[PDB]
């Protein structure tokens, strides 16, 4: 009989709740007044010492994580709120309802959300605490809520019931509060430069000339097929044509493609542009705000990573020039044409002799790709910048004001992996009418309201994009990208798992109750 | 032969510029350093008088949109940058490179972005200018700008090519920063309040409870159907549940249903969830809120609109409750059981005299919301909270804690319209399984993960809801909502209207040339 004792639970569990309803008791009450948080009560009572009692009344609310009493005039219970916990003693002589007391201090079961109005102290064992005069159940748990800690690894059950994570794992808010961190110090760099932060549309009647696979969906009204974002970047830039010089978004996108430790299906960025600004005042920028970023999460601009290692992000950065880099380990330079005949024969030499086996099709933009990926990326730990991109590998870049075939672009690589990027970018008109229209017959209709928005002149501006979800990734020191996203996409589970699930969890209660 | 006159315009254009790029001269110059922003401009040299100039030499930039001289060795230029405007008086006798100054001033044409470096000075004539030394092209515009002002109203000619609005109808500018400082308004006040920014899905693989219709795509490695999210409440309240007390997301919700002056089918809220906090506290909250956000626009807590009227959001705002306005103007009370047969036949009678015809079918609830909304809500234009409603009208909220039949929440009215709303969440997972379930056979699967996680005691919270696009509508005094939204969604246009459009956009330079 599946998932036998924890339906029996709930039932249960619900008739207790309902009795202590008629006893007189309202299991949800509409207002409880909490006057201090429990870290608010930390930061204010933790000067008192053993036995002393202080004479404030005040009331705080939270989750109960233990119950546990010595006396039936004497009840311990661990109350949780904001992540730190307060000790609750209910001693009997010091609760005012005599009734009261004893009704409450049976009806509570750990999980409950509950509310207790008392006098701070500090036991004589050193247990910061709370002595209540009066108590309330302000929200039962109808379940039992699983051990701490549970769900280490096992990634699916935590990550399926985030709720439960967030309660058994404490610990993992600490990520999202990262992330929110995050998120706030780029708004306010940019802010504070004059940035106007805007929104622009994820539903486009163009589905974009990238490569990535799109979400498809239809609008009913118009009869149109209709497509989830890639980028915003089309939009921004259309915006400082229109007039704003300084624009930015942080946003959500979207990828019908696969799922990984790396990839989730919708993921944030954030785009900004920037008028009469080139790529090195980016680079600048990028420095100036990973660095603020790091050194509120400590105090320097060095932090430290898994045993530990240390990530230096004191300005400047590293940077190294793409080719450059090549032709730094290759042995010496590389023949002229780099898309050229010479230039793949001879590419193809070190992609046999540097332990380098590229793939097929080896076109030039390929074997530089993997004779780059496989060899000089790996041991770029530190933040560094890859700066001049050729055109080979840069098809919707502006050219390299001084030396030919390159672009003025970067990549700033942290711990293996790309986290944000930067360009000068291309405000030709013509030159960027080509390049849609040679992407189109690529991947073979194209965006003329953006070719037309840049023909009537758009300004030298300068390009950022940097991955949220990674670089949250990145300072939490987690390699999987659900650590840092809430409720990441999870494949609907048939079932087969569910019986399983719920089947292993009885074979927890039933090792408990034998 | 459609649009003969633009074709030739553009054509001669790009040959302009090619032949000004032999010549010697870069049309797309990589970086131009701006050493001061028109409005830093006049902020600093303001102080000058005529004839008067300055020692200082900076360099500024931005987009010509008057080229005008009086002379071949002096000439006039209106250059435009964040939306102010300063002259360019282009003196031959003051520039370095004599034969520069001749190239450069023929080759600028309206609409060019260009740069210019030199003296701070203000004319004789009182316009403040600068003399520039050295300029040059940073991007050419290769079509004529339209005058100034053009596309009032005409709207779609204005929202579909936005960038050019924003040039020629500079003022525009000024709603959407005032959007910005709107969420930022809302951001501060909850951030200072310990409220966590999140980010929950907008693909969902439950459609939701909801009626509104839902824009629907489709996952390929999973090879499922997901639902694009309608509103963030469930993950917000599953976070509420998980141990963070306040949450909040300022996000886009979408709505496959009809485009009017107040729908776009992608759209913009703030929702919060606050543990521990009932409607009321959210009423002074939202006082407070949208009063510094108002106070920031003006100085004093009330506002002007349109000939002009006042809108005072001084706090405490106006406060009634439903049944007792409708019970206020219907001359006495109303029957008890509301819902009831007595209440119905009874809410006929002034739903055959107030003027009121109601409409079929005839629900208690349908009768009531008509009678308040003919009748009720027409002269409600300053900020009112209209307070406990029914659970006739609320299915999916908490009894009212005093008097029955009602239920605990508000919805913010200004100027005819619902702004905002709140809620004493329903916590009671038993009852709020009943309501999922009669609400998914009402509109006959349901979101079991929430009633789990609500299962697992979700403690006393307030909720609250605002319209982000609405709000910025009202503070902007605007009656269309695509007025506050850079990208409004657009029904794409045939060639029928396309050909008009550019048919008439040659009337304009056939009635210039001729
Ligand atoms: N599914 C996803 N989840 C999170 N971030 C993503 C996802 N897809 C793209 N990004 C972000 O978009 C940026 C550009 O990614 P790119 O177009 O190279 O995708 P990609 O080829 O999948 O990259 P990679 O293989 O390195 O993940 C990267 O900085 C990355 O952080
Ligand atoms: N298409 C839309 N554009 C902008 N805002 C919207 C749109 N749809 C809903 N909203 C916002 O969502 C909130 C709840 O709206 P509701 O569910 O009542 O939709 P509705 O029935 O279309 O409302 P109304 O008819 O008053 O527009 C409102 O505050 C409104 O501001």
């Amino acid at each position: 009989h599946h998932h036998m004792l924890s339906k029996q639970l709930f039932l249960n569990r619900c008739k207790d709740v309902e009795e202590y309803q008629k006893a007189g008791h309202n299991p949800w009450p509409h207002k409880f007044n909490v006057s201090i948080t429990v870290p608010e009560f930390i930061a204010k009572y933790s000067g008192l010492e053993k036995s002393q009692v202080s004479d404030d009344i005040v009331s705080v609310a939270g989750r109960v994580l233990s119950k546990r009493s010595s006396s039936s005039a004497l009840m311990f219970i661990d109350l949780h709120d904001s992540q730190t916990k307060l000790q609750i003693m209910l001693n009997k002589s010091a609760y005012e309802n005599k009734e009261d007391f004893v009704s409450l201090t049976k009806m509570i079961y750990r999980g409950d959300i509950c509310g207790f109005t008392g006098h701070p102290t500090r036991t004589k064992t050193g247990e910061l605490s709370l002595i209540p005069i009066s108590g309330m159940i302000l929200s039962p748990c109808l379940h039992m809520l699983p051990s701490m800690h549970y769900g280490l690894g096992d990634q699916e059950t935590r990550f399926r019931k985030r709720y439960l994570d967030l309660i058994v794992n404490p610990e993992s808010v600490k990520n999202f509060v990262l992330r929110t961190k995050v998120v706030k110090a780029v708004r306010k760099y940019l802010d504070d430069k004059g940035f106007l932060e805007v929104e622009t549309p994820i539903l486009n009647t163009i589905p974009g000339g990238a490569t990535a696979r799109p979400f498809i969906t239809h609008h009913n009204q118009l009869d149109i097929q209709m497509y989830m974002r890639i980028a915003p970047e089309l939009y921004l830039k259309e915006l400082v044509v229109g007039g704003i010089n300084r624009v930015y978004e942080i946003g959500r996108l979207f990828r019908n493609e696969g799922i990984d430790q790396t990839h989730n299906p919708e993921f944030t960025t954030c785009e900004f542009y920037m008028a009469y600004a080139d790529y090195n005042d980016i680079m600048k920028m990028t420095e100036e705000l990973l660095g603020n970023m790091v050194k509120d999460i400590t105090g320097g601009s060095t932090k430290l990573e898994i045993k530990k290692m240390v990530l230096d992000f004191t300005a400047p950065f590293k940077r190294i020039s793409y080719v450059h880099a090549l032709e730094e380990k290759f042995g010496e330079k590389i023949p002229r044409p780099l898309d050229g005949p010479e230039a793949l024969t001879f590419l193809k030499k070190q992609a046999i002799r540097f332990n380098a086996i590229c793939a097929e099709p080896q076109t030039t933009a390929r074997v530089m790709d993997k004779l780059f990926g496989d060899l000089i990326e790996v041991d770029l730990v530190q933040p560094t910048f890859v700066c001049d991109q050729p055109q080979l590998m840069s098809p919707l870049a502006k050219y390299h004001r001084s030396e030919p075939e390159l672009t003025e672009r970067f990549e700033l690589f942290i711990l293996k992996r790309e986290i944000a990027n930067a360009y000068t970018e291309l405000n030709n008109p013509i030159v960027q009418r080509s390049n849609f229209e040679q992407q189109a017959k690529d991947k073979a209709l194209v965006d003329e309201v953006f070719l037309d928005a840049i023909e009537h002149a758009f300004p030298p501006t300068g390009g950022w994009g940097l991955g949220i979800d990674r670089l949250a990734m990145l300072l939490a020191d987690v390699d999987n990208i659900k650590e840092v996203i809430l409720f990441p996409t999870m494949r609907p589970e048939d079932e087969l798992e569910k019986k399983a699930r719920e089947a292993k969890e009885d074979a927890m209660v039933a090792q408990e109750k034998a």
